């Protein structure tokens, strides 16, 4: 997601999406 909070993201990037 659009965060910089690494996480799965539901679409691209190593981070969290935005909502959770």
């Amino acid at each position: 997601g659009l965060t910089q909070i690494q996480a799965l993201d539901s679409v691209s990037g190593q981070f969290r999406d935005q909502l959770g």
